[PDB]
């Protein structure tokens, strides 16, 4: 009767907090969990490069894999795309567990607070492009659909959420390089924007400049494309 | 620029592993250093609450990161290695990998050791790092493998610039190349430390458990077995 609990959510919308939470009431029902996500092999680094992403990617899903042969697993991060939550469903289906997904949303207005009460870390601009683009999940695929789809402005009750993956682990389980292009280069303006200190008018220009860039893209070789964008921050 | 290396760190609870680990990435990386600080209390911490069925499990998927990610990075070593055969599990995969490896023993008085625990809440009893002052063998007692690379005081400033030249330099030298009893040891100590933070046992409880823990080692000398015994003798007692 082991899960896989997959979040998806924006930055700052509360998905380790919420984690924390759901970890604490289901071991309070002696259900042994545990929380994983790609901030604990990135934040391991002292310092940020495109090039460990790939190692932090893998290290994740591998220690997703193994745990969930034991445990249950509480997937905290972002989960930005569609491929990530299917890769993370092929785990579980690997192992014939059963999976949810719990979509946190807030209001822009709401994430963009937060973010500015935890030191505004990734640039407010890039979290208001993430959500214009983010396409919710369960838009397209049928495995996609949220198993709850939780507002975290308004009460929670994790007792009774808790009380439903319980009921949900007892049943019989029913199951891209563009995607990489536009996460790193999503990366690469944030920390560029940290590093460099962008003014406020700096910051529009880049995330633009990335827009555009991204148009020529489409209209490819990943580290080549990763390669010229730097180059072209750097001549612009 | 050239080779990878495996530091490994080693020092009791409260001596500053974690923080000069932090400190250490950043100056290697500073010189363009592709390094990650790796500690078993990264899987440990993902759990809600521990248990010690997950042990095997931390330390399993530790050593899996750690393996995983010398391939590419200098790995730091982020743990207090307090058995010589933790040491020697680590060795085996810079030799596995041919990979020079360094040992760095971090050191500090029990008063400043105590002071430190206190300092952030007395999260392991100091009772139990007073225990651990005492029956700690450094390393190398035994074997030269385990001989420290480096030795350093951390009452004391240090110099990191100092540290990061001596640690490039032998990254480009050509390298060189019971535990049910440890496993025992370790798990009754974490369970020990466990039963004193949430019973919250006052001074006297916690001598008379840590002398339990003592007698219960000597009377003993599998692991599963014996460890639900030691909890039921708790629960017991
Ligand atoms: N349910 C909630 N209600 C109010 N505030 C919250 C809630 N959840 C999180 N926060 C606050 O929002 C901020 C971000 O929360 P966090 O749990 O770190 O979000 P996250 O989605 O995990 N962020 P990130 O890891 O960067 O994508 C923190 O300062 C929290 O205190
Ligand atoms: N060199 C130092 N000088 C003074 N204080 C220090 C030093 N190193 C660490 N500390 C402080 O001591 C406390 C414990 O440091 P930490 O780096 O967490 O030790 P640790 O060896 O990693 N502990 P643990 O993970 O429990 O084995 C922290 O509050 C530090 O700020
Ligand atoms: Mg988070
Ligand atoms: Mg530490």
């Amino acid at each position: 009767d082991i899960m896989l609990i997959i979040l998806t959510g924006l930055p700052g919308v509360g998905k380790s907090t919420f984690s924390k939470n759901l970890a604490k009431i289901l071991s309070k029902n002696n259900i042994d969990v545990i929380v994983l996500g790609s901030d604990l092999i990135r934040e391991s680094f002292p310092v940020w490069k495109e090039k460990y992403e790939e190692f932090i990617k893998k290290s994740t899903y591998r220690l997703i894999d193994s745990a969930l042969k034991n445990y249950w697993v509480i997937v905290d991060d972002t989960n930005y795309y569609n491929s990530m939550r299917r890769d993370l469903i092929n785990i579980a289906k690997k192992y014939n567990k059963n999976y949810a997904i719990i979509y946190l949303k807030a209001s822009l207005d709401v994430l963009i607070r937060r973010n500015i009460e935890r030191g505004e870390k990734i640039p407010n601009e890039v979290i208001k492009k993430m959500y214009e683009k983010f396409d919710e999940p369960g838009k397209k695929y049928k495995w996609d659909e949220p198993f709850l789809i939780i507002d975290t402005t308004k009460d929670i009750d994790f007792n009774e959420i808790a009380k439903k993956l319980i009921e949900k682990s007892k049943e019989i389980p029913k199951f891209n390089i563009s995607d990489k292009i536009d996460k790193e280069t999503r990366k690469i303006v944030s920390e560029y924007i940290k590093s460099k200190k962008l003014d406020k008018d700096k910051i529009k220009e880049v995330v633009e400049l990335r827009k555009e860039f991204l148009k020529k893209i489409k209209k490819v070789d990943a580290d080549r494309v990763l390669k010229e964008f730097k180059d072209l921050l750097n001549s612009y």
